[PDB]
């Protein structure tokens, strides 16, 4: 009960002050959220469990972010009575920042799948289908309602930091894919010793 409610106000209070949490809702804030997604993806292989994030620029301007670490976990919690990665998806700057954002776990041999708008679950999480990998896959859109200034990503944005990332944290493999225009695909990969 609490726990929810608390959930609902959190979001209300990103959405209501987007620049205090994310410095801005210009071109800097929009590709603020790829940080902040690709941030997590980092950390799971500082951990010692992925060692690959891949960060596709879609159709209409979204953003798929995979990596292959352990899954985020789908175990329901005491404290929310909800599965974790709804809890943890729930309370992102990310979510709340985007007019829709899903998410596919493949973890457990089994593929999960959560979808939600402006951080508002759907429909609760799923089995999909199975799996003989683990990883995550997000994909979001960024909200126009927040992003008044645009919601177009700058692939050379995107590159400059994708490369100062991997050469940062050696080892892990970081690939930027922009499928915007099908006819002319372009992709940089890094991996650093
Ligand atoms: C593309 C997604 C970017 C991305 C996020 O935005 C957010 C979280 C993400 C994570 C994980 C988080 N917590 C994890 C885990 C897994 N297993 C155990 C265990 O004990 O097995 C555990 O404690 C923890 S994985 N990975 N990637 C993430
Ligand atoms: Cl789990
Ligand atoms: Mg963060
Ligand atoms: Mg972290
Ligand atoms: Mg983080
Ligand atoms: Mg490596």
């Amino acid at each position: 009960g609490a726990g929810q409610i608390q959930v609902l106000e959190g979001l209300e209070a990103v959405r209501k002050r987007p620049g205090m949490y994310i410095g801005s809702t210009s071109e800097r804030g929009l590709h603020h959220l790829v940080w902040e997604i690709v941030d997590n993806s980092i950390d799971e292989a500082l951990a010692g469990y992925a060692n690959q994030i891949e960060v596709v620029i879609e159709k209409d301007n979204w953003i798929k972010v995979t990596d292959n670490g352990r899954g985020i976990p789908v175990d329901i919690q005491e404290k929310m009575g909800r599965p974790a990665v709804e809890v943890i998806l729930t309370s992102s700057v990310v979510n709340a920042l985007s007019q829709d954002l899903e998410v596919y776990v493949h973890r457990n041999e089994t593929i999960y799948h959560q979808a939600y708008k402006k951080g508002v679950p759907q429909f609760d999480l799923k089995e999909v289908g199975t799996t003989d990998k683990t990883g995550t896959v997000i994909r979001f859109k960024a909200d126009g309602e927040i992003f008044t200034e645009t919601t177009v990503y700058n692939y050379e944005t995107l590159q400059q930091r994708i490369r100062e990332l991997a050469f940062l944290n050696k080892g892990i493999q970081i690939t930027l894919r922009d499928e915007r225009d099908e006819e002319n695909v372009r992709e940089d990969s890094y991996h650093y010793e």
